[PDB]
């Protein structure tokens, strides 16, 4: 496998994948491709490109565990250029033969690894470093109706903090 | 104030693209994009390829553009850092033609650039350990990659010494 291209990895999750991205480095500072559509369509995959956001987290924040419901399911893909995430997911498709089973990888710009998610998974991350940038991208745009999520110690997980710091609303989600 | 806008700027095809921003007791979320907003403009997100740059203070990367038929939009965000954002028209009908824009993107002011195809763009890192993410609606192609030279079109970079690389410091003057 050549280190100069980026590098995608199908996971034991179906339609979950690591994607390793190259660098390239001189006296300017580096470069880092995280997306390329020929190489991504060998997969059958298509980059997330319905909406896009960045969140920036304070050490010790878990964010998820989120997904949106049928029909306004979607893709996720995601990378993290400043900080570190332990990022996790869990697969909730009922009829998938990972059902229930998660996965988990650190995310940061040292190892340069973007995850993509496929429809049905949920997803979240605990920050374990301020400033931590998180780039975000969905194949649906956010649906208030449909947005929904699974409580983040509530399905197997042992998360390395302790006192993590969590919204209400991921609080109140519903256990898995 | 609490959704993306959109503005069009002099040089016709290129935009403004102004972040919320929101925020509680675990950070702060900004949407880069929505395609139904972009959509709202007539605008696409570029989607053929995706990089990120990081670069250390008193860099310039530019100026570059890619010809056709490979010719491409272009997508700009700093979320960290700070750059001086400069682009160049340098399509021949039109009429900014030869004319320039700069703009200060940083994660405060939370601003985008959307660059139409035929305008050749670059920066200037302010800042060490500066992000750009950077969308391009073709791939990379390194026949049609071109660019024009960082001081040939009239700009006052606001830099002494700065750091460029062999390749953009011969490229063709405008
Ligand atoms: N894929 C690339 C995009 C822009 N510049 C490069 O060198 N490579």
């Amino acid at each position: 496998h050549m280190a100069s291209i980026i590098n995608i990895t199908e996971l034991n999750i179906s339609g979950c994948y690591l994607i390793e991205s190259p660098i390239f480095s001189d006296e300017r500072g580096e470069f880092v491709k995280t997306h390329h559509q020929e190489i991504f369509k060998n997969f059958g995959l298509e980059i997330p490109s319905a909406e896009e956001y960045y969140s920036r987290s304070k050490n010790n924040v878990i964010r998820g565990m989120h997904f949106q419901q049928y029909p306004d399911d979607h893709n996720k893909l995601v990378f993290c250029p400043e900080g570190e995430v332990l990022d996790v997911f869990l697969d909730i498709r009922k009829d998938s033969n990972t059902y229930g089973q998660f996965m988990s990888f650190i995310l940061n710009p040292h190892n340069r690894r973007s995850i993509f998610l496929a429809k049905g998974i949920a997803h979240g991350f605990l920050s374990m470093k301020d400033n931590t940038l998180i780039v975000c991208k969905t194949s649906t745009v956010h649906s208030p109706s449909r947005d929904s999520g699974i409580h983040w110690n509530s399905f197997g997980f042992k998360w390395p903090v302790e006192n993590p710091i969590i919204s209400d609303k991921d609080r109140n989600l519903d256990c898995f």
